[PDB]
This record gives C-alpha cells, sequence and structure tokens, in this order.
C-alpha cells in the first residue's frame, strides 16, 4: 500500500517540514498502520491520508559532510528505524540487508554497528519507497495560520510556505497538522569570524576538497573541539591529507570515552521517555548534565585508543613532541584569529582555557563545535500568538504536540515538534535511539480518530 | 492461519519424525509459505495440507542434558529459524525477544551470542504454536512402505509406527512423504563398560544430580574429551561440585579454539550448500576435514582463557600440580576400567595417547565424546529394497530427499533425511547455520506442486 | 645489602607508620639506592641508615576484608613497585613472578590486571624482605616532638608511641624524620546507627562469614553504594550465598564505567605530580572533579556487564522485576534503620535521593560508602604548634614534608605524608600508580646528604 | 662490562655467523653471565672471552623489506631478548623503553604486542652495545676445518671466510667455536619464472617502490599466499597504492587464524625445548602437524577481520564482486606465467586448487610463501667429512651443538645451529619465543668451562 500523492493546492491531514531519520519513521510508521498485514484492522481503512513531506536536499542524505571514510555507527543496528516497533516490518535492517542479497555476509562481520555508509543507504532505501509523498529541493521558509472561517476567531489549519533550492520561488500547501523535523544547525563560537578558511565540522567532506584542491601539498589544518566530530575529522586528516601537518585544540584536558555502558544505556529505552518526561524540571535538568558522557563531547574508546596509538607511533620516531606532525593541544582555547594577511594561512592565537600559550598559522580550520536546535523557532514566528498568553518557550507535550490556545486554535489542528525535545524528552530524542517507537506513537497522535474508524 | 489437526487414520501429506531445530524449522516456513502475507500466492491456497511431528520427548526441549549454567550460543541470532529466509517472518529471535517485552534489554548486552537458556525458550516459543499438528511422547521406531494398490508393484505411501513413552502401545500413522530430523544419538568409545557412573555428556544435567545426590560431598569426578561439551562440564563441574577434585582427560594435547573467522565461516552460508553438493566426494572429504576447527573437537576461545584463568589461580596458590583440586591430564587414553569394586570410586587406567601413566579414582565419569548420526539406518531398515540394485548407503539428492528406484516408488511418494547429511551438504549441515533457508527449500521441495496452485 | 635492624632505643634516621603499599615503596627504593649495582655510588655509602616500619596488622596483607574471589587489579602490573623507577630492579612484578617460576604461564594469560590475590602475594613477597626492620602488631598512637637540648626552644627529633595490638602496653622509638602512609579509613554515612549487621565494605570477607555462619541459609542481604566495591560485594554475594536475596541500594540511577581511556589516563603518570602541584588550588579542585570517572564511585566496565548480564538471565526467567532473586534499586537513600526488632533483619526505610519508597527487611547490609584520609590529624595532634601560626591544615610540600616553622624544627627533623595528599598531588596519590617514583623520590628528599656523601 | 674487540687474526673463542635475534640473544647473556651485579661468580672472571660477531647487512636491521606500516608483532613484549632468562638484566623491552622515556606511555597503549617498528628498535638499541665485537657488511661463505698440529688427524678450530659485501675481497677468522644464526631465506616455488616484476615478500619495501615508482598509478598487484605476509601486503596495498587494483591468490579456500590460545601456546614455552627434543621421531613430526596454525599459513585474527571489513564495503557500494577494486581468489594455482610480453603486465594463469580458471595481467607480484632453512648447509660443506660415517643430515644435539666424530674433532672444538632446528627443538625453535633463555643456555654450552673457574 504505496503513499499516493496529494496535490499542493489540496487540504493535506500532514505536513512534515524535513525528511531525515525522523520523518522517515514516521512515514515508515504510517506504511506500517495502513498495512493490512502488520494491522488487522488496516484493511477497513480504505481511505489513504494526505500526507506530504518537504526537504530542502535534492535526494535522501544522512550528512553527507561528514560521512567521513571508515566511520561506523555510534547505536546497535536493533534501533534502527522500525525493530523497536515491530520487528515483522519492511523497514528493518535486517530485513534491508536481505532485499540487497547481503544478509549473511553482514552476519559474519559480527558488529552491532555498521559503517555510517552503509547505514545512510539503509535509510536510502527507506526513503526511496515515500518519493510520491516527498517533495524534494524545498526548503521550509514559514508556517502561517489559517481560518476556513476568515471571520472567526479559530485557526483550524495552517500554511507551508517553502523556497524552492534551484528556481527560488516561494510554494505554498495547506495542511491541519504540522510537523518539524529539521535536526540541528551548525553551531559556531562567536569569537570566530566569517572565514572561507573556518570551516564547521557538519560541511567538512563538502566544503574542504574545494578549498585545499591539493591533497599532496603539505597544508596546515586545525581542528577545534573534543567530541567524536573533532576526532574523526583529526584522524581522517592524517589518512586524506598524508603530508600536512595536523593540530587538535580543545579546552578540555582529553578526549573522553562515550559511555555505552548497559546500565547507563536505559535512558536510551524507548519506555524511559515516559518516565523522563515524568520528572521534575529540576530533575530533567539534573539528569541530562549526569548522563552527559553517553551522547556530547565525548568519542567512541576505539577511536580515541587509535588516535592515541598513532601518537605513540610519533613517540617511537621522535621524542621531541614539537615536531611531530600531528599534535593536540589540550586546554587551549582560541583568542585572537589573524584572517586577513596576504598568505594563505590564518594565524591563530592560543590561550590557556584555565583561569599566552602558542600560535598557529593554518590554510583551513575545521570547528567541530556540535550544534543548535532552535532552527523551528524561525519557522513559528508568524504562529507564537497562539500559545498561551506569556509564553515565549514553546512547550511540547508528551505526545510532542506543541501547547496552543484551546480556543483559538481548533483540535483538528496542531504542530507537532521532533528532535529538539531534549529538553523535556531526555536524551534519546536527538538520536536514532527511540524513532521506531517515536514514529509508531506519532502516527497514533495525528491519525488516530481516522485510524480508529477501521479499528 | 495456524496448522489444524489431522486424524491419525488419514493419509498425511508430510510426517517428520522428531520435532528439533530441523523440524520446527520445516513448519515455520510452511506456516510462512501459506501465510498470505508473506507470500502473496497464500491467499488462492485455503486447503491447508495434512502434516503431522511425532516428537519422543514430552515437550518441546534444547538438549537439556546440556544446558549447563551460563552456556552460550555458538551461533549469532541472525541465524535463528526464520531471519535468513525472511526477516519479515514471525517466528524470528527479534520479535520472539518484542513479543516478551525484552528486545530492548537485550539489545543491551551488545551480543550476538544468547545464553543457550535464552534461546531454548525462542525455540519453545516457536514450537508452541505447532502444538495442533505435534503428537508429543511418541518415539518414532519403524518407517514401512505401503501400496494403494496392494497387488500392483509400485509403492505410494508410507506407514510410520510410533511407540507411546509412557503407555508403550504402538500407534500407527500413514503418509506420502516421511522425513526424518532426529538429530544425533550419544557416541560412546568401545573400550568403556557399561556403568551407572560413566555418564555421556548429553546426559548431565539429568542423570548425574541422581547420582551425587550431594553438592557438598568431596567427590571425584573426570571428564573425557577436549570439545565444547568437555570443556562446559569441566568448568561447570568446579561451580556445581565446590569441593570435588575434577579431573580433564583428552588425547590431545590441549584445547583447541573454534573457527568463526569471517573468511571460514562462509562454509556455514545457505548458498554455500549448493556449492558444496556440487563438489566430488574427495574435495568434500577433503574441505570438511580442512574446515574441521570450525565444529567439532573444539572449544569457545573465552572458555579455554576462562579454563586457562582458573587454572593459572591453582598455580598462583600451589606450585605444586599434582596437588590442585582441578586438573587437566594431556595426550591419555582410558585402557583399563575397574566398575567391580566394592567402594563408590571406580578405577580408571591411563596411557600415553602417543606411540603406563596414572591411575584415578572416581565416583563418576563424564564422557563427552560426541555423537552418531546413523540413528536413521535403524528407522528405514523396511525401506532399504526401495533404493537401486546395490545400494547399501542411502544418496540424498540436493533437496535432501533420498534417491529411491523410480520404477518400484511412485513420484508422490518419498522419504527426506535431515542433520546426517554433512558428508554431502556441509559443516552447516547438522547445526543451526542454515534451518531457515533450509525449512523454505523443504517446504518447496514437499509442498511444491500443491504451493504453485496458488502461484 | 639487606636491611640490618636498629635498637628501639636508638635514635632513627626514619620511622614509617604503617607498612602499606606506599611504605613497601619507600623501603623497595631505599634498597635499590644502596644496591651498589644499581647505583654506582652505593659502593661508598658502607653506613647503613636506621630505619624502622611499624605495622598494626600481624603481618602483610592488602586489603583482607575485599580480597573477593576472583577480584581484579585496577591498574598494568607495569606499574608495580619497582619497574617505573626501574625496570632493572629486584622488586618488579615480572620478576617476582620469575623468582615463584610462573612468569611463562603468566604471560599465557595475556592481562594486564593480575588476580588482587596474585598481586597481595606479590607485595607480599617483597614485605618478607624488610621483616628486619618492620616491628608488626604495632599500632602508632601519636608522634611527639622532641628537643635534643630539652632547655632550647628548637625540636631536632620526634618520639613514636605505639600500642601492642595483641600485649596493649606503649612502646616508643625515636627518629629525626617521620613518615605517615597509613591508608585509609571506612567512611560510613551519619545517618546509620552502629549495629553488627552494618558492616562496611573493608570488613567483607573478615567479619560477615563471622555473623551469617551459614552459607545455605535463604538470608537478606543489601548493599550501599555504586563504586567499585559495592558492585564486586553484590556480585560476589550471589555466588558466596546461593539462596539467598540480594539488593542494591544505590543514589545514582547507575553504576557508571572507570574511565581507564589513553588520554584521560595521563593524570596517573609519574611526572604529572609536578604539572598538577604547579596548579592553583581552583583548577587542581577543577581537575580532580572532572577526573572523577578514574578512579571514584565508577566499576570496572566488564563487571557492570557481567552484573547486567546476570540481571537479564532473571528477567528471561521472569518478567516479574519485583520477583527477582537479585535486585538492583536506583536513586534510592536509606533515611530510617529500624535495628531493635526481635527478628534478626534489619527494617531498612528507602526514599528517592531525588528532590516513601519500598521498606526492605536484611539479615545483613554492606556500606560500600568508600574511605577518609583524615587519620593522620589524629595522631599529630601534639606537633600541631610546630606549624607556622594560623595554620590548621597541614600543608605538604612537593617532596610530600609537612610545612613547619623552620624557627622552631630543625632542617634536620620533619614529617612527610603519604597517601592523603590528593588534593595537592594528584588523583594518582591515593593509588599505586607512582609509588614506585614517589619511593625513588622520597628515599632521596629523606636520605639526600647521607647518599651524596657517596655520589 | 662491554664486550672488548679481538683482532681477527687471533683464536677467538667464538664466533657466530649473523647478527639477527638470535645472535643478539646470545650477546646479551654473556654480557649478563660476565656481569658480577647478575652474577655473583662474575667478580673473579676479569679475562674476557675472545668473541666475534660477522653480519651482512651494513647495520642492525630486523626484516626491513617487511616493515609494513602499522604492522605489529605476533608475541608479547615479555618474550623479548632478556625477561625470561632475568627481568633485572639491562636488556629488556621495559627497560629499553625506560631508557627512552617512553615506559609510562607504553602501559597507556594496554597491549602486548608493540609496533614491529618500535621492537626492531628495542633489539637496534640492544645491538649497538655489542658494536665492538661486530664486524657488519661480512657475509660468511664458507666456515673450514683446521688443525693446531696439521700433521695430526684432528681438527681443533675452523677458520671462517666471509666476503666483504661492499669491497669483495674475502677474509678470514679463526675460532674454537661457531654458531650459524643466519634465519631464513625466501621460499619461491619452482612453476615461477625469475622476473623484476615477480617479488618475494621479504623484499617487499625494499623492491616493489623502485619497480612502481608512481603510487598514483592505476597498477595491477597480485600477491601469492595466504599466510601473515600474504594479508599484510594485501591489506597494506590498498593504503600505499590508493588507485591500483589487488588481487589474492590462494591455494588454500580462506586464510585462517593463528592460534595464541592459552593451553596451545605451551608448546612455546623455553621449559617445554626438553620434552620435545625428548619425544620420537614420530611424534615430533605428529607435533608440529597438529600446532602449525600457531605458526604457519595463518594469519592474525584483527588483520583477517580487517581485510573482511574492507572486503564487505566492497559489497556495500557494488554487488558485483568481479568489479570490486580489490580481490580474494580461493583455491587457486598458478600454471602458466607469460612475462615476455612487450607491456608492463605479465599474464598469469590461474587454476583449480582442487583435482581452467581466469587470467590475470599485473605490474608486480608479491610473491609471499614462506622461507627455507637449509643456508647452512652450503656453509658447512667443507666440514660434513667431520661427522661420523653416512651422516648427511647434521644432527644437532639438546644444546643445539651438531654432532661431529670425536676421534676427528677435539671437544674444545665445535659448531652450534640456531633457527634450523624446528625438526628437533619444536616450533618455537625459529621465532622470538625462547631466545632469552635459549641465549642464556648457550652462553653455558659455550663458555661452561671459562665460567666455571669464577664459579
Ligand atoms: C555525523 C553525525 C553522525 C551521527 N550518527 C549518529 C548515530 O550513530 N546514531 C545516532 O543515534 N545518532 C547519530 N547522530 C545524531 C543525529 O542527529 C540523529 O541520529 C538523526 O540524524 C536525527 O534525525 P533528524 O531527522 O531529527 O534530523 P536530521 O538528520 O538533521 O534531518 C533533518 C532533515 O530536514 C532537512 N531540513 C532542515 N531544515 C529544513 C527546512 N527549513 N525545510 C525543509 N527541510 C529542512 C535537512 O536537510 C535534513 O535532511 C549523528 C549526527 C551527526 C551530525
Ligand atoms: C549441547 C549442544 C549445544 C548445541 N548448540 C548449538 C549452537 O550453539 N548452535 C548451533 O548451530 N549448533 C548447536 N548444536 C548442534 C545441534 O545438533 C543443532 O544446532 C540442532 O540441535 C540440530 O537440530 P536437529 O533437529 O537436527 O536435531 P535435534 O536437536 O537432536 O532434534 C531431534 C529431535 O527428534 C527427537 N527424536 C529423536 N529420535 C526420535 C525417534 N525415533 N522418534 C521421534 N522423535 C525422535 C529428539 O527427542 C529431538 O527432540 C548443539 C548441540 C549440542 C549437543
Ligand atoms: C579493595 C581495594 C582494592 C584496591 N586495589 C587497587 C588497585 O587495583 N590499584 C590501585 O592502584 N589502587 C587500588 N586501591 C587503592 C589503595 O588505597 C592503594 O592502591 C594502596 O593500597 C595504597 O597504599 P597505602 O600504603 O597508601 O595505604 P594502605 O594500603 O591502607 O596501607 C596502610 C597500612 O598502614 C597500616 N596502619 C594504618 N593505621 C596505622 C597506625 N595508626 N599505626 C600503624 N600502622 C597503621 C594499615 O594496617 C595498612 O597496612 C585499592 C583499594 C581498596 C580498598
Ligand atoms: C616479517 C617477519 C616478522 C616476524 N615477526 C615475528 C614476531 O612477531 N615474533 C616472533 O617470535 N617471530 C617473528 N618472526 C620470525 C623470525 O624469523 C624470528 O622471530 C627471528 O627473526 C629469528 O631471528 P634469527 O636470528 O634466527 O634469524 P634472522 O632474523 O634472519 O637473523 C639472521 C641474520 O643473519 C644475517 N645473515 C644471513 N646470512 C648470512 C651470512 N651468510 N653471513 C653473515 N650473515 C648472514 C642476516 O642478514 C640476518 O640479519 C618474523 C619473521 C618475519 C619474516
Ligand atoms: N607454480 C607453483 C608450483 C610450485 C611448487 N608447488 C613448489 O612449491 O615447488
Amino acid at each position: 500500500p504505496r503513499l499516493r500523492s496529494t496535490p499542493q493546492d489540496e487540504l493535506h491531514d500532514l505536513l512534515c517540514v524535513g525528511f531525515g531519520p525522523a520523518s522517515l519513521a514516521i512515514a515508515i510508521a504510517l506504511h506500517d498502520a495502513l498495512d493490512p498485514r502488520l494491522n488487522k484492522s488496516a484493511s477497513n481503512i480504505h481511505a489513504q491520508p494526505k500526507i506530504c513531506f518537504l526537504e530542502r536536499q535534492k535526494q535522501f542524505a544522512w550528512h553527507s559532510g561528514m560521512l567521513v571514510p571508515g566511520s561506523k555507527m555510534q547505536i546497535s543496528f536493533i534501533k534502527d528505524l522500525a525493530t523497536l516497533r515491530d520487528p515483522r516490518s519492511s523497514f528493518t535492517f535486517l530485513n534491508y540487508l536481505h532485499q540487497k542479497g547481503r544478509l549473511i555476509h553482514f552476519t559474519n562481520l559480527s558488529t552491532f554497528l555498521p559503517a555510517r555508509l552503509e547505514f545512510e543507504d539503509y535509510m536510502r532505501w527507506c526513503a526511496q519507497q515515500f518519493s510520491d509523498v516527498v517533495a524534494y529541493g524545498e526548503e521550509v521558509v514559514e508556517v502561517i495560520p489559517g481560518k476556513s472561517d476568515p471571520s472567526s476567531s479559530v485557526v483550524d489549519f495552517f500554511t507551508v510556505r517553502s523556497r524552492n533550492v534551484e528556481t527560488g520561488e516561494i510554494s505554498a500547501r495547506r495542511t491541519r497538522k504540522v510537523v518539524i523535523a529539521i535536526g540541528g544547525t551548525a553551531k559556531m563560537p562567536s569569537g570566530l569570524p566569517q572565514d572561507p578558511r573556518i570551516i564547521h565540522s557538519s560541511k567538512y567532506c563538502t566544503t574542504l576538497p574545494a578549498l585545499l584542491k591539493d591533497k599532496s601539498k603539505p597544508y596546515n589544518i586545525a581542528v577545534l573541539g573534543s567530541g567524536q566530530s573533532a576526532a574523526e575529522i583529526f584522524h581522517d586528516l592524517q589518512k586524506r591529507y598524508p603530508n600536512s601537518r595536523t593540530t587538535l585544540i580543545m579546552r578540555d584536558s582529553a578526549m573522553r570515552p562515550s559511555d555505552d555502558s548497559p546500565f547507563v544505556n536505559e535512558i536510551f529505552n524507548p519506555e524511559r521517555v515516559d518516565k523522563f518526561y515524568s520528572q521534575s524540571a529540576a530533575e530533567r535538568q539534573r539528569s541530562l548534565l549526569a548522563d552527559k558522557a553517553t551522547n556530547y563531547s565525548v568519542v567512541r574508546l576505539e577511536l580515541i585508543e587509535e588516535i592515541y596509538n598513532d601518537m605513540y607511533l610519533q613517540r617511537v620516531k621522535n621524542p621531541d613532541e614539537t615536531q611531530w606532525q600531528h599534535r593536540i593541544l589540550p586546554e587551549r582555547k582560541i583568542t585572537r584569529v589573524e584572517h586577513h594577511g596576504p598568505q594563505s594561512r590564518m594565524r591563530i592565537h592560543l590561550k590557556s582555557s584555565k583561569p599566552v600559550k602558542e600560535t598557529l598559522e593554518v590554510d583551513a580550520l575545521m570547528v567541530a563545535t556540535g550544534y543548535n536546535r532552535n532552527a523551528h523557532e524561525r519557522l513559528l514566528s508568524k504562529v507564537q500568538h497562539l500559545r498561551p498568553t506569556g509564553q515565549d518557550q514553546w512547550k511540547p507535550h508528551r505526545d510532542y504536540r506543541v501547547e496552543m490556545d484551546p480556543s483559538k486554535v481548533s483540535s483538528e489542528a496542531g504542530i507537532w515538534l521532533q528532535g529538539c525535545n531534549e529538553r523535556t524528552h531526555g536524551l534519546s530524542d536527538s538520536l536514532l535511539s527511540v524513532l521506531a517507537v517515536r514514529g509508531g506513537e506519532m502516527v497514533q497522535s495525528i491519525f488516530g480518530e481516522q485510524l480508529e474508524r477501521a479499528a
């Protein structure tokens, strides 16, 4: 039962902004809900809901700028887009492998962590089966309220305006229910200035080979940060730029291992979202901060040991640490950046991150400083008045539905948020952890009435 | 679409002798074939085939005598009874876990090798859904040819006689097609005599606690062998009998690690059976012998290191090896067994296995010496004449169907063998390796005509 | 060159209080310094310094109450008592093994972490070679200042009074230089009352089998804490008390893995003590708190996974968590302890550790709540006035020598502290990490003038 | 006590042919024996033995042609050149590290297997301390018998003739005792012809970059073999030649893992040589063949998995195996080699190794086919008559001393063999396994009388 197209001029049941892992999980869960074989009920639905997905990328891609060669998953394959909701689903990773004639070969690796490339292709293979309801090259620029009865004081739909990435004109689609699943934006430090030589990690594979077109040149590249991205870049820079001198700049004293130990990893359990959301604001803030080592500013141990083993080989050859080709500079901060000099190389000034150190001259600076999740704020400007009086923060309910004033907004209308709700739903929110079950829940939250007609 | 019962007096399409892993895989594959949602065709079948399973155990059990505490799988969970044929199947291990509310918890172990206890329960959970077509407590004692036209010279069915394990009387069931999937029998050395104190590994958990009813007594137990069973027993004996002196007797000089390395583990691939069967008799004999380290006379490395680490702790405490509580005696053979003495302890005499050594006095002797797969020979005595002239060895075709004289046996009739066909189908034959796909193939081999009516 | 005895009535060069790992390291370093083959200089010393060690234990023991069966080292064998100072030293772990005829056997384990039992024996084997200068069964009860010229205002020696653990009388020994290396004291929570059923982890192997003399009884034991001790106890309780119900009580939500990753593990490097001591008080407090995961409130990953795997087996058997034989209770605190009831079992009342829960009834309560290092404070009461005016905290210099008023105390006299100086010397201070080099430094700090005569 | 030079015209006590790991171990053991601090006796020796080492390499090198980047040890660091004989020795790996200021850094890797580069440097650091008794650039071309009394029928010394690798003239040195420790020679298949494009693995790093001077060219390289060398080359070829197509040709069906499991690894124990030598010729031949998996035709598991994981990534990208950039061709033999064609590429013809397949066109062919140890045979031609009548095979005694006719050869004279004696001393013979203890034994075997004068 493939999801059939809805003409743009028609009132949709659902419009999802973005078609990343989060949205794909919702589409996969809708497919399954409407599948009469996974749901006995689904036989008596017949009428397919009017759903549309808008993605600003040309096709499906999963962090293309960070697809570093050899890079692995930070999560078991069992936490794919379907399995935890229903292992029977056609969209499980194992069934993807089987459909590729590769399942037996994978088994022989004996790994729960597939290559980031392979997993992208898995999520690519899922994405293609919804190409009839996904409009690519469409960047959403704002969501606007609407009224079936213009004279009334009740909002019952939303107009969603999207700029065409190629042609540039704005098209508009009307829906009763809206989902924003747009992921993170590159978070840059404020002290750093704008320069084509200062590049965020998210754009590593895509915009750096353009700048340093010669993989043979003896460049000077620097990497800011101490999380998974910084490590992956720093480690790759050795391989991709064999004659270049690399420098790792971090305010912390060392890269710290990500926590995946079985007892800690319980916070990521799909069922724990209920128990997390139940907790008081002070207890959520206490939990995220305590469990930070599972997600943020941390590196997979095997890569920490790998980076270290390389560093040790440099010692075997040269006892003088200052003479190494690849160097780590712990407890440092960037204070001054000279990027107006005639040469190719900027001049980075460094100080101790503890309460003047060296100076570096670099052709490029990879800034692996993480992501912000406040992008939806810009999209929901025109809909802010629909919240209760006083609300400057969007408040998402358990089912991820933003709180709105019930006297201003019809119950058939509403906006959902997906990816940013870490403060309320837990650390598993921004990741792949619960997407399968979250997708299942979302389909029920949004199409509950419709699916109950057959149930 | 549950498999409905067939009255014993009716002509069956299929009778499987035994309801172990192999038969369960065939039932699981039939279920799936007849499932209209996994097979589009299955909708237009309607009429269920007349199938029956006969098991001599009271209920489903998977090597109960060897369910040693802590004992693990020798195979990935992906090689379960359904996944490699279809990951969508309801009978996959992951879906079993989901149906138990446990899938998320398993993930957190980060293991491809579940506990032998858990996997039994998985295969128990599969087995229960076919209780309507399985007759337990029924030991098959012979399969006999039959003729629809008694005066003709053509055999077109088989009468299968089974002794009731409890009541004792012989019942008979008629089928066109027969499957023998009865697994291995305990292989004992010829030099050893009959004694209730000499026990085969297969009966370790079941018949040893009866003999040594006191888990506190300072017993003397011995273990013969150097394979996975001997190691598991020997290692358990330390834990189950804390005050007893254990002795490991092996003709080889050391326990050798099982080979599960990715390139070697290709022989177990479901697709390789085709390529194996294609090979000449000399090349099959060359392959099994070369790849032996994957299956026979080998121990999982983690358990070799564990047994060794225990042995090292004995050295830390006592430098005198002869004074250890748990001892390994390499390159030894049992020559004389004195089991007629007044005392509780037999007297085992040992010689060098290389071209007189010690003497041991033991309350029990666990003989972990592997299994034979010639049990079907006894069952198929009365059907031997149905083979082509001269044939003293049963010759199984690729689809596991025994070769019979086509002028004596109707094409609607035939006998299949499952588990013993290692000489022709490979090392994966006796194990769980290919059961999912083998079950799929078997259902097609047996019910090909019937399923094509809807196809 | 064995260390010869000094009669108690004679003025010593050195008296060390305690003969644990720290003191043994100092004796080992003195041996080596005086060894003419490890030190070319040592040939022209001839006159051995007058040194004495006072230990309150009957013989050498390394945490006997926590020698849990199977328990391993938290540190590489290379960080033994000699190797990092000089791998040539006779007192290295590898040379200990060689002297036991066991070095080749150890190699075959392929482990950097020996059993806690074996390592004790290693440090026992080192300790015996200094039995001529160690007085066992001697608990030091106070160190007192003395004056060669009683009428003068200059202190130039110390009288060290020790109670005899057996006979009870106080003996006194005079030395110019004093070392306090007494380790930690059991840290108990204030909310808990005194009861023979409430036992600190340090006394687990020694005082619990006395209380619960029946290893067969269905007891109820509880374990407070979430660090390495709590885990080791909790895990052992399963094995040592097979029929007892165990309960783990922790204010944190989960046991967290100890950090031994190569980059973090740099703080433990012998050379880093210099760089640590150099840092400001705010930066030391920032470092210890940030690196806490390496030492405090953490469990070795393999044991976290082991405890978890056991817990998972309980789920396989019983889905009802409340019915498990061994249970973990996260985010709980003990509020009320009823220990005056007629029965064998106390009644523990539990609340949520976050801003009433269950009630437990237990025969014993193992309190694994860590250690305090303020024991020397009691010993140095009579010497407090020797510090500069105002000083209520003992201030240890880099060489671990407590700051004293130079106008009140002769330069030939001084007190050293060993083990408690984490606040000033780093996280490696209380552990085995730097003992080899620290011992080398201490011998130079104390016998510098004497050893320079030959140098 | 450094080993002082002996003028070439003087009668030596010992001449060792070759200065590889084996000889260095003997020099290290002599140093230690003569060290008055490791041997109490050594003080009363005074007179240093007249020893000389002749090496054909310009300086110390340990398999320079196979120093593949990233390549590791196949053996624990504890099995270095000194530790197992005496961990106190100055020449241990740990003490080498300490002398480099690197011991603490190594610890943090947590590895028993150092990089092949680092270990070479360790053995380089040992080698330099014997530069006064090693004559480099000297290839021994024959050992010749001599008689103090030319008219007598008793041989009591040996003249050892060596060609100068640079200048070319033959120099001669006279010794009473001779050691041949020259290692293996490249073993080539007979079917392959002479071509600068056909290169043995031993010359990989040294003679291949000369042939394929462009690391950018899209070459075709092939690798024959399935042992550790073939794997290391094949895996490196991907990294060193990023645009080249690699092909692995092996007569076996898969690369098999080296056995390092604790129980099997007992055959390598220094003490086991005694027990091995004691065994009958049939039992030695049975042991080597059974334990082959520890040394020959085997690959370290981590590299098998690594090669496999790369191969799997090729499947993810292209399902067509024939289109992969790096390919493995199992069960193949080279039958015809066309190396007279005008092009750069030879034409290799392949057949099935089981009782015509593809054709390959290659710029180079790396032949990793192992080593022969019959090089000493050529050197000892002129001394063959000194054996007992009939002897065409050199028979080495337990102490590695070749059997000679006692009526023809004085007891003060004799020849020792080191490295080739696997047939008599075990699998540990050709490796680093027992060198420390073997060196100790050799020094005692050769300088027994001399060292007993002081003992
Ligand atoms: C390099 C990298 C690797 C990671 N790997 C893992 C891992 O191993 N496992 C794991 O659990 N977590 C991982 N994550 C975390 C990751 O954020 C989530 O796993 C997952 O990608 C979240 O998906 P999402 O749909 O919420 O956000 P995204 O993946 O960012 O998807 C959002 C999509 O919406 C589109 N979009 C954005 N703005 C607009 C707009 N205005 N209009 C229309 N479309 C828009 C974007 O193009 C994007 O395709 C990784 C993150 C990074 C950066
Ligand atoms: C202790 C142990 C653990 C193992 N674990 C693994 C593992 O980790 N993974 C793996 O791949 N391989 C394993 N195996 C190998 C094992 O043989 C197969 O995996 C699998 O059990 C084969 O199933 P089967 O149905 O062919 O034989 P069986 O499992 O023996 O099933 C045959 C059934 O038929 C019944 N039966 C026998 N005779 C008769 C009769 N005359 N009439 C009626 N019924 C009869 C028996 O009661 C039995 O239930 C293990 C073997 C042992 C002994
Ligand atoms: C169970 C356990 C295991 C550990 N294992 C490790 C490990 O794996 N590696 C590691 O690096 N760290 C470990 N540690 C940390 C440990 O504290 C140090 O490694 C080491 O024991 C410190 O030695 P110390 O001499 O400073 O203190 P201690 O080991 O406590 O030695 C002090 C000695 O002085 C004696 N003493 C005390 N008071 C007096 C007195 N008044 N008069 C006379 N004598 C006295 C005591 O009896 C004791 O023998 C462990 C700690 C515990 C509790
Ligand atoms: C690539 C590679 C890696 C290895 N790594 C390991 C390992 O991880 N651990 C391990 O235990 N085993 C390893 N080995 C096995 C190795 O053979 C031994 O460990 C060790 O090198 C044996 O030393 P040797 O002195 O007996 O022989 P060699 O190392 O070959 O030393 C012989 C020396 O004598 C010189 N020589 C030769 N002929 C003459 C002549 N006619 N005149 C004068 N001088 C001559 C040679 O130049 C050479 O330097 C490895 C082998 C190879 C090929
Ligand atoms: N071309 C291969 C033949 C080489 C032969 N098997 C040998 O080892 O001599």
